[PDB]
Order: structure tokens, then C-alpha cells, then sequence
């Protein structure tokens, strides 16, 4: 299950929830396309993968933490472990994704 | 000076008041670090080059026109003449936009 973080509230206590799973944050606009391609592909690795958190962030309607995080090209994925930055993936890579989550849980 | 695109009935009012003369369209978002940066070189080149009219659009105002424009990374330029698409720029690439500008202008 993919969850949408609220705001930088709600997202510091998903990561803290996370404990010492790796966390991936998928940061997204309704508007892109490429984004709405690898949404469910997301949803459905996040399902199976009961130990590492998946997050999504609609920069939208999160500007703040959109502007936090440097994003640019989307979709980003962030990935983090114990509140703590990991890697970053520009686009919709699916292979790539999958490189980095085996990497970093 | 860049004028900001409102909604699309004003985008379709500068494409015609842009005459036979090339359009820049800076796609960008208040939250983008890059966009920031290289908004000032965008003022200079408007205010420099006659034969130019130069764009910008919130993609968070105007979430329509970012998608109908497929747009997925931030800045992203679109290059008109005479309501034609003739290319395309992702990122703040400032020297491949200039070369786009001298080339299709």
C-alpha cells in the first residue's frame, strides 16, 4: 500500500513508523503522465514488500516538501532508511527502481 | 520581461500576439530549485531579443496546460512559431536553449 503523505507533519511520522525499513517516496504531480504510468507498478511492489515503505507525495499539493527535497524531474523516487537520504531515481524506470530497493534494504 | 501565462484562453491570446515570432514557454513551478535559477538568464534573454517573446507557466496554476503539454520535468521549454510546435527542452540547459532559440527564431 502506497501511502499519501499529508504534509511535512504527517511525512516526519511516517518516517519515524518506518523504523529502520528502507523507505521509498514517490514524488508525483496529477498532471504527468509518466508519473500516472508507474503509479500502479509501485502499488503493486508495495504489497508484496511487507519490510520496506512506500510514500507518495503530490507536489501539488505539498509544495514545501517538493521544494524541500529538490525535485525536478518527475516522477522522483527518494530513497530513504532512519529519516537519512539513501539515493535518487529521475523517472520512470521500473529496472532501476528495482536495482535500488535491492540495494537498499 | 516573461509575462505568466493565466489560463489557456490567455495562452492562445500571446501565441497570437506573438505573431510570426518565435515563443518560449518556460514550464516551471515555484518549488524548483532550477526553474529559480535560471529564471533571471529568461528576463535578460526577453528583454534583449526583440524577435523573441517569452513564456512562463505554473504548472501548479495551471495543471491543464502542463498536462495537455505532457510536461514531466522542471524547467521544461517549449519552442512555437505561428502555433507550431518546432521542439522541445527539458531541463536548465541554458546553451541548448539559446542554440534552440538562434535556430528556430
Amino acid at each position: 500500500m502506497v501511502y499519501q503523505v499529508k504534509d511535512q507533519e504527517d511525512f516526519t511520522k511516517q518516517l519515524n513508523e518506518a523504523g529502520n525499513k528502507l523507505v521509498v517516496i514517490d514524488f508525483y504531480a496529477t498532471w504527468c503522465g509518466p508519473c500516472k504510468m508507474i503509479a500502479p507498478k509501485l502499488e503493486e511492489l508495495s504489497q508484496s514488500m511487507s519490510d520496506v515503505v512506500f510514500l507518495k507525495v503530490d507536489v501539488d499539493e505539498c509544495e514545501d516538501i517538493a521544494q524541500d527535497n529538490q525535485i525536478a524531474c518527475m516522477p522522483t523516487f527518494l530513497f530513504m532508511k532512519n529519516g537519512q537520504k539513501l539515493d535518487s531515481l529521475s523517472g520512470a524506470n521500473y529496472d532501476k527502481l528495482l536495482e535500488l530497493v535491492e540495494k537498499n534494504k
